[PDB]
């Protein structure tokens, strides 16, 4: 007799969960996560905000750099989401019981993250994590201010219903710099064309390169940092090659509409 099969675990290349230290990105923002898994700290004068935690393991790691900064527990005041996939908002529940974050997302995201990712659209419940509750639910354009840093929401639906770009205006050398951490724009084994569960999902990705390409954007940084040629062990020069948001979209794009044709003839 054969018994069904165990259940199997998300596990993902070693890079994916190999920490690092605080990387700075501008004079308040910081890449606090592993090599290959993007978790941005913004630290003001009024608190600290986190956008992306990660994997669901991250989650001590995440502290430990926070404390590296000066930010305690009580500090980190608001965690926003590029999308609720386990690999970006895996600690999130933790986070919220172990610190006084509070979860800012639109409904699509905050619906997701309560099922914990199961019941994916496309994944179904092959990649879950810890559910946990959003605080606040946001509307696109909406904007969230900390301690005088101003992040604006814009919706980018397609990987996720609710995937989401965020945009500040942070500062380096005296100057401004507009950061855009836009979300993740691949389709992973999706299937793109007539999907019951969502009907609209060529429209939408279509939609979202558009507003990707648009955006405020003088430096781009994405959920897998490769995306926008990001690449976090390079020290000094980390961010020397990212993409400009109008090359991440059209190479997003251009890979989408590839993975259309290939749909067609499968
Ligand atoms: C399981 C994850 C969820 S973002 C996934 O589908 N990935 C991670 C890196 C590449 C692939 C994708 O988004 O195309
Ligand atoms: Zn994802
Ligand atoms: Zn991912």
């Amino acid at each position: 007799e054969v018994p069904l099969p165990q259940l199997r675990a998300y596990t993902v290349d070693a890079s994916w969960l190999q920490p690092m230290a605080p990387l700075q990105i501008a004079d308040h923002t910081w890449q606090i996560g592993t090599e290959d898994l993007t978790a941005l700290l913004v630290q003001t004068p009024d608190g600290a905000v986190l956008l992306d935690g990660g994997m669901p393991q991250m989650a001590s790691h995440l502290l430990d750099n926070m404390k590296a900064r000066g930010v305690t527990p009580r500090d980190l005041r608001l965690i926003l989401l590029s999308h609720a996939h386990a690999d970006h908002a895996g600690p999130v529940a933790e986070l919220k019981r172990r610190t006084g974050a509070k979860v800012a997302a639109n409904a699509e995201s905050a619906v997701l993250l309560a099922r914990g990712g199961s019941d994916d659209l496309h994944f179904g419940d092959g990649i879950t994590y810890p559910p946990a509750n959003a605080d606040r639910i946001v509307m696109d354009g909406e904007v969230i201010t900390v301690g005088g840093i101003v992040f604006t929401a814009h919706f980018m639906a397609g990987h996720t219903p609710g995937s989401t770009a965020w945009t500040w205006t942070d500062t380096r050398n005296g100057k401004p710099v507009r950061i855009a951490y836009a979300d993740s724009l691949s389709a992973p084994g999706y299937q793109l064309q007539g999907n019951p569960r969502y009907p609209h999902l060529i429209e939408d990705y279509r939609r979202s390169f558009a507003t990707v390409r648009a955006l405020p954007c003088d430096v781009l940084l994405t959920p897998h940092p490769g995306a926008s040629n990001w690449d976090y062990a390079a020290g000094a020069r980390a961010g020397a090659k990212a993409l400009t948001c109008k090359a991440y979209a059209d190479a997003a794009e251009q890979k989408f509409d590839g993975q259309l044709a290939k749909e067609t003839a499968g």
